[PDB]
């Protein structure tokens, strides 16, 4: 390929600079195998007005290139059409301002996986050459704006797995320049093993003898309890949650000191956390990537946050902190101790059905900043002092005033919210429920005949319809799955995980097949507890849900 224009050259040290903060464009040219064959539909230029409207710089775009090739060995030739969309994507990103970055993404496990017992490493080495090659081609003439990124989270597991790694990143080099055009100059992403922190840290070397202008990528989906979702852990924020944060990230850094560091996917998604610890976690997530001079980009796979087909980003509080890192943002207190009976969140106002209307306290924590307004979701301003009033952390809100939302005997489910104003940050949003315990059509069955796949209780939700998480004991007590939860505290015994076990939609409460072929397998019945927010306690807002054998 030739170029006919000009390049204006961009430091590594620079493009990360200005690319902070990413958002992803998620389950799209990423799915498998069209790029509306998963969640998402055929990908529309206002999505990255959005992203550009809600103070992203830039736009990270994955690629699975693993069912757009039209030849096979050896040419590994790939659709020109999808090259062209590909094209057309990363045209929309820049002229738009956004920077960009574009990889090869899902043929990491699908076909370039080199830890697998029968991988043609061979075939591999040569197949990833020949698809960057044609990949570095079609983009060579691109601006300096966008940059490549060799393979995503590739599979790694050895020392000797993790030389494969390197030599990922040497033939992509050897192809992107090769290819001509811009390229000798064009900002790159070089990979570690699994992209994880500790793996590139143990095992990542910088190629010789490299020209391009470089920096590292890795991902960050920790601490996997609270992140995934798994062993009941609904809680963020303590000393230490912070502190082991903290440690993964300065390890890194301190193995790569001169390095630019681009943090490519992180999230706590709203679907699966609470809102106050997710809430928490990226302001200190922030605030990490600030100190170790790291910029992040964040996963969206199209449903944990921005709704492409309205503009309505559905965690606008996340979205501000992440897209504000110079302010110090005041956040809604929630519980963080492992082993307490209780927990409480400042991003809720609950209230059960069937009780007494009462006074509520929020304690937030307000890192010097004061208290401007609040507004609810039907646009009325509170009146201070009259409708709330504020003591210190606690900001406390008048029975009177909530009667005027909810009542003794008015409907369960989720109330209108309450978004409070600050002098500066973030505006945390409060979400009213009235709540009650959900119900179950089902009460038992037989594993045998509900056995084939995932079995789906349909549910009358109470409130928020959101599953906090299921406990799961054999009938002799010992736990179905996760031995080691019993050092996991009043939520986490016995407890299970988000997706791999337990799962849930509007209509159903979903055990997974997987999780019946352990009760089948246990040979006893097995008790699952469903749990609900607000976790008032271990037992009250949950309902059992028995496997006979
Ligand atoms: C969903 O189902 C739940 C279980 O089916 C049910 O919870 C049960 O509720 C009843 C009624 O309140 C409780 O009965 C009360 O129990 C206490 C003594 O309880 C303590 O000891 C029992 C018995 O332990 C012995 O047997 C087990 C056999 O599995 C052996 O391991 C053990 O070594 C003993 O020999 C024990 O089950 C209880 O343990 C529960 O609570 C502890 C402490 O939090 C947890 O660590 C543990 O996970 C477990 O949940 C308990 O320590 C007695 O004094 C009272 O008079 C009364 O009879 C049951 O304890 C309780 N059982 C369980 C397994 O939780 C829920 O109510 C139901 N929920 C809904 C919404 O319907
Ligand atoms: C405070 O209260 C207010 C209520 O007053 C809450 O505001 C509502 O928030 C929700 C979530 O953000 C929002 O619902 C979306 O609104 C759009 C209608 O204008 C729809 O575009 C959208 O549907 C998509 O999203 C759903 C949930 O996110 C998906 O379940 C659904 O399948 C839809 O997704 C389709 O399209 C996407 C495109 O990417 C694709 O991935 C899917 O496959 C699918 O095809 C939602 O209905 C409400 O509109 C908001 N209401 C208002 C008045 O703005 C607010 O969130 C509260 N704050 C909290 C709780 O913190
Ligand atoms: C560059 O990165 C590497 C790789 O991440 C990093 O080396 C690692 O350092 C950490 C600590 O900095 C080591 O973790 C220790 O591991 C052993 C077990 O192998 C334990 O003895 C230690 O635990 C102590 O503290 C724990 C705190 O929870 C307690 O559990 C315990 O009681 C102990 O007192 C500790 O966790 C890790 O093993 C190495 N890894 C390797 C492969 O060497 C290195 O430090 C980084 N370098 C720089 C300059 O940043
Ligand atoms: O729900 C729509 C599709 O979701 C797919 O899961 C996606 C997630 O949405 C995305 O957030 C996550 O990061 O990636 C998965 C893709 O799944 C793949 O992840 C890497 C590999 O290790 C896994 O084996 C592989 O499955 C889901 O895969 C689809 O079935 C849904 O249509
Ligand atoms: C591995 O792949 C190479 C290159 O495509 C091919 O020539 C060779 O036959 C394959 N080897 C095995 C053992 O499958
Ligand atoms: C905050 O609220 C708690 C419980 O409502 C109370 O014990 C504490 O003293 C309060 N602090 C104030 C009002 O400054
Ligand atoms: C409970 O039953 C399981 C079934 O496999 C068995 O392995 C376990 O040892 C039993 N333990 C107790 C304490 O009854
Ligand atoms: C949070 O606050 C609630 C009251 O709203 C308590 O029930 C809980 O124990 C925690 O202190």
């Amino acid at each position: 390929a030739n170029c006919t224009g000009s390049f204006d050259a961009i430091s590594a040290s620079d493009f990360v600079a200005n690319i902070n903060p990413g958002w992803n464009l998620g389950n799209s040219l990423d799915a498998t195998p069209n790029e509306d064959s998963w969640n998402n539909p055929t990908v529309q230029e206002s999505t990255f007005d959005y992203v550009k409207a809600a103070g992203f710089k830039s736009v990270r775009l994955p690629v699975t290139w693993t069912h757009h090739f039209t030849s096979e060995s050896p040419d590994w030739t790939v659709d020109p059409k999808w090259l062209q969309r590909v094209s057309d994507v990363i045209d929309m990103i820049t002229s738009r301002g956004l920077y960009t970055i574009v990889n090869v993404h899902h043929d990491s496990w699908e076909w370039a996986d080199v830890t697998k017992s029968d991988a043609n490493i061979t075939q591999i080495e040569q197949k990833f050459e020949k698809l960057w090659y044609q990949i570095g081609t079609k983009l060579a003439c691109k601006s300096s704006m966008v940059a490549f990124e060799t393979i995503n989270e590739p599979p790694c597991n050895t020392a000797e797995d993790g030389a494969k790694i390197n030599k990922f990143n040497e033939i992509f080099l050897r192809a992107i320049n090769r290819a001509g055009g811009f390229n000798a100059k064009r900002v790159v992403n070089l990979v570690g093993g699994g992209m994880d922190s500790v793996k590139t840290s143990q095992w990542f070397k910088t190629p010789a003898n490299i020209t391009n202008p470089w920096a590292l990528q890795f991902h960050f989906y920790s601490p996997y309890d609270f992140i995934f979702s798994a062993w009941g852990k609904t809680i963020w924020g303590s000393d230490s949650d912070k502190s082991e944060l903290d440690s993964t990230l300065g390890l890194l850094r301190g193995n790569f000191t001169d390095v630019p560091i681009v943090l490519g996917e992180f999230d706590a998604s709203p679907t699966n956390t609470e809102p106050a610890a997710r809430w928490k976690y990226h302001d200190y997530l922030i605030r990490s990537t600030k100190k170790y001079n790291m910029s992040p980009i964040i996963w969206d796979n199209g449903l944990d946050h921005l709704d492409r087909s309205s503009g309505i980003w559905r965690d606008p509080v996340s979205i501000e902190i992440i897209t504000n890192g110079n302010e110090t943002n005041s956040l809604p207190d929630s519980t963080v101790d492992t082993s307490a009976p209780s927990q409480s969140s400042s991003a809720y106002i609950y209230h059960k059905v069937g009780t007494e209307v009462t006074d509520q306290t929020l304690p937030f924590i307000f890192n010097d900043n004061t208290l401007v307004s609040i507004q609810d979701s039907k646009g009325t301003t509170l009146k201070a002092d009259t409708d709330y009033t504020v003591s210190g952390s606690n900001i406390t809100f008048p029975a009177s005033f909530l009667s005027t939302y909810y009542s003794e005997t008015s409907e369960p489910g989720l109330l209108p919210n309450f978004t409070l104003k600050f002098s500066s940050g973030a505006s945390p949003v409060v979400q009213l429920v009235q709540w009650d315990t959900p119900t179950l059509s089902k009460t038992s069955a037989a594993a045998s005949s509900i056995s084939g796949s995932d079995l789906s209780i349909p549910i009358t939700w109470k409130g928020l319809p959101k599953l906090a998480t299921v406990k799961a004991l054999l009938n002799n007590g010992t736990y179905l799955v996760d031995d080691f939860t019993q050092w996991f505290g009043p939520f986490g015994e016995a407890r299970t995980t988000y997706s791999n076990q337990w799962n849930w939609d509007d209509k159903n409460v979903i055990l997974t097949q997987a999780t019946v072929e352990a009760v089948v397998a246990a040979g006893q019945d097995t008790v699952f507890t469903f749990e609900f927010f607000p976790r008032v306690d271990t037992t009250t807002n949950t309902v059992n849900f028995t496997l006979t054998v």
